[PDB]
This record gives C-alpha cells, structure tokens and sequence, in this order.
C-alpha cells in the first residue's frame, strides 16, 4: 500500500557546488545520512520507486576518491528516490587492471542481493555537479557523464560512452555485458559502445547542462598502462560480443564486506590468457 515515487522527483535541487579539497569522514558520512542501511543500501521510505539500481564501481587503491564518491552520491541518490545498492568491485593482486571484466563481476555478484533490474556503472572519481541528472535506467542505454570538466565540459567525441553509465537488466543481457579482454587502460567503452548499436541501440543522454561531471585530478595508476591492443580490439566487436562476455566469464569472489555506505566485493580477475 505504498504508492509510486513520483515520476520525477520532487526533491531534486539542481546545480550543486562540488569540491575536492577538504578532508572525508565516511563515519560522519555515515552519520549525515542515516537512512542509507548496512551495505550501502537505500529504498525511499514514502514510496516505491520504480528504479531498483545496483551501482557499480570499478576499483582498485582508490580509497580517496571513493570517500569523495560516497560523500557526494549518496544524497543525491536518495533525493532521486531511488531504491538502490553501492558495490566497489575491488580488483585482488598487482597485476594489469581490467575496468569492464570488474563491471560484469559487479552486475552478476550484484544481482545475487537482490531483484536489481538497472545498472550504474561509475567510474569512482567522477561527480556530477547537477542532481538532475538521473542514476537510473532509460528505454535506451544511458549515459550520464556526458559534460566532464576535464573535456571541457562537452563530450569528446559524439560516440564518447565512458565515464558514468547506465544500462537496464535487458540491455545488458542483450549484449552478452561487457568484454573481459581489455586489460590496462582505453578502448574497452567503445567497444560498449560499438555493443550497443549493433544490437539496435542508441544512446540517450541529457543536455550538457544537467551531465556537467567533475572528474577527481590525479595522477596515472601504475598497472593500468594503455592497452595497445585497444585498437584492433574495438574494430571486431561485432564478432568477439558474440563469445566475449557474460556468456565467457568466470572470476574468483575473496571477500565480501558489508560497509555501512558500500558493499565491497574483493575478486581474483585472473591475467590475460
Ligand atoms: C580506443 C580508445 O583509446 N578510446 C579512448 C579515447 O581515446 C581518445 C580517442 O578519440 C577517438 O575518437 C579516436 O578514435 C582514438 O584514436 C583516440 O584519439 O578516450 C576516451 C576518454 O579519455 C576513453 O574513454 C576511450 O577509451
Ligand atoms: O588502478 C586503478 C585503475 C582504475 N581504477 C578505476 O577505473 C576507472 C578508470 O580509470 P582512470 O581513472 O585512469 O580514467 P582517466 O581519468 O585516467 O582517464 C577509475 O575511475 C577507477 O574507478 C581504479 O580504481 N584503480
Ligand atoms: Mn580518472
């Protein structure tokens, strides 16, 4: 007997000032927003949201920029209404970092919870400056950090489809999730990309006022080096989704720890082979 949310939240407040210069306290986080429950879990308590979200973070050694993820998300999840899950899918060992092999452990561990049927996927250092813009599922592929301060504050390029995205149960499926094969850093969104329109698709976006993103400056990762196969890669995806994805992924869970603002899932990605 609850009734539906909304359809657009009355809560939201717009643009929002963003910064990275002060120090976090995930245990004052915790503090300031009581109602997100253990795991990094909320559901509004008025109303059902039609939204069911598991968000996705691809991590490792990272901390710093999560707490800033954590401080800034989490009230604007909750002022969208929406019933949603944080996951960090922490990489196990040194070796090459894999982003989209993690994503897809994210959306299968995920899915182990609870009936999730939308995907955020969010790279950890990326904030949006504008509550507008809506972490949860279209008829179409969403993609959500389409105005980064770091590009200018406009895409890099029309078919750009990295940073923060989201794409409901159905779409996911629909393109056998991501490719496992992209090791180190680049290529691994377009080829997403590149799944998506060969199976109908197109991307939705909202105006580059609302998707207005700050990235987190930092310096580079060592063991994500640029891909150099990233290139052949991205111009066979139409023949590689077909075996190279979901159907194709095993992975090795270590640990699961329910935080009080995040569900971190520590997982052996394995190396290439
Ligand atoms: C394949 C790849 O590296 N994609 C990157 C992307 O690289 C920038 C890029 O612009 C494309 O349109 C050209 O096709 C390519 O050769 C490069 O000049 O940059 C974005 C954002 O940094 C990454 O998300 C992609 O992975
Ligand atoms: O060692 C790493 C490499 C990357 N990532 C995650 O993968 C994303 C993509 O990499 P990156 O930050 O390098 O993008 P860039 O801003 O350099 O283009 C990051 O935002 C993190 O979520 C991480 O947690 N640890
Ligand atoms: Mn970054």
């Amino acid at each position: 007997s609850l009734p539906a949310c909304p359809e657009e939240s009355p809560l939201l407040v717009g643009p929002m000032l963003i910064e990275f210069n002060m120090p976090v306290d995930l245990e004052l986080v915790a503090k300031q927003n009581p109602n997100v429950k253990m795991g990094g879990r909320y559901a509004p308590r008025d109303c059902v949201s039609p939204h069911k979200v598991a968000i996705i973070i691809p991590f490792r050694n990272r901390q710093e920029h999560l707490k800033y993820w954590l401080y800034y998300l989490h009230p604007v999840l909750q002022r969208q209404q929406l019933d949603y899950g944080i996951y960090v899918i922490n990489q196990a060992g040194d070796t090459i970092f894999n982003r989209a092999k993690l994503l897809n452990v994210g959306f299968q561990e995920a899915l182990k919870d609870y009936d999730y049927t939308c995907f955020v996927f969010s790279d950890v250092d990326l904030i949006p400056m504008n509550d507008h813009n809506a972490y949860r599922c279209f008829s179409q592929p969403r993609h959500i950090s389409v105005a980064m301060d770091k590009f200018g504050f406009s895409l890099p390029y029309v078919q750009y489809f990295g940073g923060v995205s989201a794409l409901s149960k159905q779409q996911f499926l629909t393109i056998n999730g991501f490719p496992n094969n992209y090791w180190g850093w680049g290529g691994e969104d377009d080829d997403i990309f590149n799944r998506l329109v060969f199976r109908g698709m197109s991307i939705s976006r909202p105006n580059a006022v609302v998707g207005t993103t700050r990235h987190i400056r930092h310096s580079r990762d060592k063991k994500n080096e640029p891909n150099p196969q990233r290139f052949d890669r991205i111009a066979h995806t139409k023949e590689t989704m077909l075996s190279d994805g979901l159907n194709s992924l095993t992975y090795q869970v270590l640990d699961v720890q329910r935080y009080p603002l995040y569900t971190q899932i520590t997982v052996d990605i394995g190396t290439p082979s």
